[PDB]
């Protein structure tokens, strides 16, 4: 049974879709993968 760590669990998702945008605000551009 999951409990309120369901949502919880949805934040490292996003997380890694968060890291994009706030790559290119950072100034990350240069190797690129």
């Amino acid at each position: 049974r999951r409990c309120l760590f369901l949502s919880l669990f949805s934040f490292l998702i996003v997380a890694g879709a968060t890291t994009l945008f706030c790559l290119l605000h950072f100034g990350v551009i240069g190797p690129q993968r």
